[PDB]
């Protein structure tokens, strides 16, 4: 199964921003790729990398960086709460290969409801 080049371009956004903390360069990666309709791709990779990551660095990085893509209007409503349903889809799969996922997911859900990002619904399907 070939790496499908979009969420290879997706990953390497990701990856780069972790490392420098530039938001301005990962939104104008993110616009670049003209592909607003596959967003929800990007909002499901991200919060993957926040469950897969060991300790706080990640999980604080990733949410200041949803809520400046949310801000700029960068990430449409729907494009987050399908990129958070997928998560939601998952998170059993993802549990049973990284323990404690649950746990780091609710917390992450929260702290994205109370920077206003996501809507009390959304936030209410987390499992």
């Amino acid at each position: 199964q070939p790496v499908n080049h979009l969420v290879k371009e997706i990953d390497m956004l990701l990856k780069e921003y972790l490392l420098s903390g530039d938001i301005s360069e990962a939104e104008h990666c993110l616009k670049e790729l003209e592909v607003p309709h596959f967003h929800h791709e990007l909002v499901y990779e991200a919060i993957v990398m926040v469950l897969e990551s060991t300790g706080e660095s990640a999980f604080k990085m990733i949410l200041d960086l949803l809520k400046s893509l949310w801000k700029s209007s960068t990430i449409t409503i729907d494009q987050m709460k399908r990129g958070y349903e997928r998560i939601y889809n998952e998170i059993p799969d993802i549990n049973l290969d990284v323990p404690h996922s649950y746990s780091v997911l609710e917390r992450f859900v929260e702290e994205c409801f109370q920077a206003g990002i996501i809507s009390k619904q959304l936030r209410d399907l987390c499992p």
